[PDB]
């Protein structure tokens, strides 16, 4: 599923983004713009044969099991395929654990290099949320 900004924007609220962890909703919002350009589908692998998975693009290395990465740890205990799914649920429960695992948002490289410092409330600009 492609989602819309502003339905992205409302579909994390509603799961409890905004503000977790104290990050506020349009940096999950410009995180998932950067990261998947808002596509529960999008794949990409990694250098280390590791791949990221969905609208926030989370790692087989650690989170998820997707049966051909080496030392996979499975944190999120659930298969890579149920980060992909149009229902964000399973996302937004694996990004809650990693937005917790000590160095916050930084662990989304693309939001550290493109959202970090940023205007992020723009991204939630005109929603009606």
């Amino acid at each position: 599923k492609v989602f819309g900004r502003c339905e992205l924007a409302a579909a994390m609220k509603r799961h409890g983004l905004d503000n977790y962890r104290g990050y506020s909703l349009g940096n999950w919002v410009c995180a998932a713009k950067f990261e998947s350009n808002f596509n529960t589908q999008a794949t990409n692998r990694n250098t280390d044969g590791s791949t990221d998975y969905g609208i926030l693009q989370i790692n087989s290395r650690w989170w998820c099991n997707d049966g051909r990465t080496p030392g996979s740890r499975n944190l999120c205990n659930i298969p890579c395929s149920a980060l992909l799914s149009s229902d964000i649920t399973a996302s937004v429960n694996c990004a809650k654990k990693i937005v917790s695992d000590g160095n916050g948002m930084n662990a989304w490289v693309a939001w550290r290099n493109r959202c970090k410092g940023t205007d992020v409330q723009a991204w939630i600009r005109g929603c009606r949320l």
